[PDB]
């Protein structure tokens, strides 16, 4: 008998990012919004940075400023709030020192300590209900070593 | 380095439905069927109804009667069994009183107590093996406040 | 109000495979690869074989030898390592005896004891970094009863 | 050359009615509630349960055996009251009724097993306008239920 | 002005063979089994395990040290027998053998660690045609294993 | 005809600072570390935590109250040292400082609650070139933290 399963993977051998539990991060995520609290439940996940060189510092920024755009109207865009490892993420690059990442402290050689990843969004005129419908965008992730 | 993640969300600010854990319900679900027990493992999930007005009663029905239709033969349809919060769901509307939902009892203002959601299906001539192959359909969800 | 959810399922009433928790196996899986350890985190999952006849032995092999093929270059293929229930899986068929599967030992009639399922992959010249980019393939699953 | 692993196996058997977890696991004997200095509140403990009965036609009455309190474990005069909740109805010494039909016995699983229902135990300071004194506390939630006839 | 949190750290170290959980966590010292009045049965406890050994070439013998029973904790005459299972083989006082090759040592993880195997502890009434008396019970599963030479 | 389920409710209340789990659950009083004969090492216990404070402008100092050890519970002379870690900084008797800004107080949740941080307790043999003697051990991790002014 035959059951079929697609296997895909995403290699990169200088530096990558996976969840603490070793599985790959997903390729997409659905955020929720609450009528009662008028806000969006965020998305938390734990990640360990892998690398071939732990000695390097690590700088972070979004390839471009993240938004959830109405899929039937471009003019409607509620901004996306990104946060990694206690630090807010934007175009304005943030630097992450190796010793501040706790490399020894975890894992087999190279792997870092778990860092929190949060993604969320808020209405631009926060507190006034957003317009109904579906929304979408891409949070893109830029991180290099050596500043 | 660049890793890409799609962010989508689904706003609605009068009333919505999310899982108890605050994440959004999925957009699709795979049910299983068992050869040995000749039945289908159901799908359970916990949800909290959000709203801008807790005072309203809540009526529920499927936009239309739910089925799993063979994807290579429309003539083959095993019916879909839906159940929310101890009450079976159909076209025949079911009413859910606010005080019976336990609003105060949970959460920040407005949010309700967790309610179970079950989806399943059975062979129409239950007990005689269904024909092999893939099947599909949409469970659509109708809930309004004020009867 | 209307929220939409797709329900799909995959019937087969002589023999099927589902996870121990009763949910269906996914249709696809993303493996991860680690820069630091230069390896791929595997994918473990627990399954119970269902059947209409527990008395039969069970033979296993992949419909064809499993690979992760660069999606922009066919010439790049890192091999896929498959393992089920303590036994490595390949084209070379492996036989699984019913009494060795522990049928009584579990579940309502017919269902077997949980068996581990591992999928992974390794560089073909293991220890030398693989080339970056995305990769893909299908692990296909062949299991019949009666050898 | 003797390698042995011991595991203690216990069970609270009741043949008429019992409240288990949604997953079929037994409820905890004990639960620990954290408290937040930042938000000045306790994090409620929540768990999905299902009544299992031998008579699914019967009503279900549930009540606490005594008003539950967090008690300073070095000073019995210090208390914060415990709040309990089940299937959306706040519990008390004053009983609450749950009709067999509002329990969802049809909609779920085997005979005599209910739909799932949220059990919540939290606590609070006496006047939210003030914080509790530091230290350890403890208390007992004593759940009491008859089905009827 | 002193805020301290204490955590007790324990460990059962065996250098030759030990059975851990699939996730690497240590097995429980204790397990609680719920019982269902509706279905008149106990919910088995199940957990994925992996033998870790220092010799993966050796056979693995496993057995209970004494036939396990649930015992009424107010009346020792009252018992329901405990059923134990591992890697699909029912356990007993009578040993069972598990060949190094049927354990899946190659297929998984580091040297000396097995594929995953289901450990099941449940129990039952003495004659399914009757229910147990209400009350609390308890018992001990005492797992015994040699590898060999 | 009396069916009652008792649940013990406890709580460690501190109004100035407390470390809870990321999910809001209270940390464990106790943790069990398995050890692997195959890999000759212990499986570290790991859990995501968040400081909750009443002053998110303050620094956070954290230290152990005494150097933690696994102690043979039949022979006090036998020890394996315990290693503790939090938010990527190895803990000790020698204090460690954590600036309010390196904690991620903005990036997460309600006022006064930090971003998540990994707490790790593991242990090791004294000279990795040798194994520990078999038996049970136990010890105490005693976490100590001031915020400051
Ligand atoms: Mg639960
Ligand atoms: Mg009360
Ligand atoms: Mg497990
Ligand atoms: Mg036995
Ligand atoms: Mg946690
Ligand atoms: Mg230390």
């Amino acid at each position: 008998h035959e059951k079929n399963i697609t296997v895909t993977a995403s290699v990169d051998p200088v530096i990558d990012l996976l969840q603490a539990d070793g599985n790959a991060l997903p390729s997409a995520v659905k955020l929720a919004y609450s009528p009662a609290s008028k806000t969006f439940e965020s998305y938390r996940v734990m990640t360990q940075v892998h690398t071939n060189d732990a000695t390097k510092k690590v700088i972070v920024k979004l390839a471009d400023t993240p938004q959830l755009t109405d899929v039937l109207n471009s003019t409607v865009q509620m901004p996306i709030s990104v946060s990694w490892g206690g630090q807010v993420l934007s175009t304005t690059a943030k630097e992450f020192e190796a010793a501040a990442l706790g490399y020894s402290a975890s894992g087999v050689n190279g792997v870092s300590s778990s860092q929190e990843l949060v993604i969320s969004a808020a209405p631009k005129t926060a507190g006034t209900a957003p317009t109904a419908g579906n929304y979408s965008g891409v949070v893109s992730l830029v991180m290099t070593l050596g500043s």
